[PDB]
């Protein structure tokens, strides 16, 4: 098992609360139900993005999963991310892209070896 | 709908012009047929980046949209965005990869759901 | 041919070696047959990064490839590439995760067209 989140914004460095990577490594387990030692967080702050033409505060992201991917999860996932991104950034939902993909375990790589 | 374009590339970010992402919106608005609303773009220079063992400048690029990607589709971005990549940031088009995704509607998250 | 290689780290810059890209791009090329005319690499240092929610260093890589991707080979890629981020970034291979993906060549641009 594994699952991956990355989170691109261009809201500053100095706006992402201390705590965020815990934060989203907690709830991400929760929510794929993952034994947290397997999430993998990665935050990008500062970074140069657009969303609809406005650079006003924008997020594109993506989790990458070994199972724990499809219609209603999804769904749950992206109220989650997108509730998380705006009580913790301040990035309005409409204003973010979560990209899901539900990776094959002999495709994913970790110690030495894969999954499969 | 929804289509998100992402560049990394070894350029400085002061050889990024300050309306490129504005640029790169509209044009992938017209070539999609998509309203630019739909159109998110991250531009990410001065990268630690090598093609061909070279590190003169190159970009690694990927385009991700709900719909409107296909073999001649894609044959057609390719030689807009490299248009695009080699004017404004002075790549040259055989230094530029681009990796194409259709999603579907049920693996992209926006505004607290998804679009399917 | 295609492949590309993208490693995200929190290890700071100054911790990647000289001559690491060179590195990756021959042994990727030896790894995967291709020459490394068609090699492109990518190493991000410096990251707001967790895994296993620690932030003792660690990576998140992609390989991207027309081909070459499999049970085995990727099995043999990782053996590999975890190998050389824990001799020259210092990373433990189990705070590596390496995502494969085989590109159909329709969906890879170079240069004003597509591999198709
Ligand atoms: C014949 C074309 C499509 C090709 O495979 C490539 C060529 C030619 C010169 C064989 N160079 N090159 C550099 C990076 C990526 C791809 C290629
Ligand atoms: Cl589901
Ligand atoms: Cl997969
Ligand atoms: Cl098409
Ligand atoms: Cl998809
Ligand atoms: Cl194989
Ligand atoms: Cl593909």
């Amino acid at each position: 098992p594994a699952a991956m989140f990355i989170v691109n914004t261009n809201v500053p460095r100095a706006s992402v609360p201390d705590g965020f990577l815990s934060e989203l490594t907690q709830q991400l387990a929760q929510a794929t139900g993952k034994p947290p030692q397997y999430i993998a967080v990665h935050v990008v702050p500062d970074q140069l993005m657009a969303f609809g033409g406005s650079s006003e505060p924008c997020a594109l992201c993506s989790l990458h999963s070994i199972g724990k991917i499809g219609g209603a999860q999804n769904r749950s996932y992206s109220k989650l991310l997108c509730g998380l991104l705006a009580e913790r950034l301040r990035i309005s939902p409409d204003r973010v892209y979560i990209n899901y993909y539900d990776m094959n375990a002999a495709n994913v790589g970790w110690n030495n070896s894969t999954f499969a």
